[PDB]
């Protein structure tokens, strides 16, 4: 049993960019979520092998985690803020799809998502 290769955090063939919105996503949004008490299970890809979740990557085909997002932001991997927002939304959605409603990990994701939405509500223009 193995985990898939993690999502790429850079790619020489994908145009790269920095915008004030992407700077906000790294400096304000990611930072705020990263330090939350519930953040640690989301700071790296799910190790389905060590967690003994053999069906995890049979079900979740678009994995995403905040460690990947952090590195993408640091590497200027994204062209725009929408791409990064989509990664956050993919992470939350994956958690709601794989896990039973009311599971602790779901409650943790829900708290992180509420904070995410509060922070992105003030995403600056441009
Ligand atoms: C990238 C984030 C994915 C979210 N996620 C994380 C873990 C997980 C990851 C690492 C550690 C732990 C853990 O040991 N906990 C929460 C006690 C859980 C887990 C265990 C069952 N379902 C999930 C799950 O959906």
């Amino acid at each position: 049993s193995t985990n898939p290769p993690p999502p790429e955090t850079s790619n020489p063939n994908k145009p790269k960019r920095q915008t004030n919105q992407l700077q906000y996503l790294l400096r304000v949004v990611l930072k705020t979520l990263w330090k939350h008490q519930f953040a640690w299970p989301f700071q790296q890809p799910v190790d389905a092998v060590k967690l003994n979740l053999p069906d995890y990557y049979k079900i979740i085909k678009t994995p995403m985690d905040m460690g990947t997002i952090k590195k993408r932001l640091e590497n200027n991997y994204y062209w725009n803020a929408q791409e990064c927002i989509q990664d956050f939304n993919t992470m939350f959605t994956n958690c709601y799809i794989y896990n039973k409603p009311g599971d602790d990990i779901v409650l943790m994701a829900e708290a992180l998502e509420k904070l995410f939405l509060q922070k992105i509500n003030e995403l600056p223009t441009e």
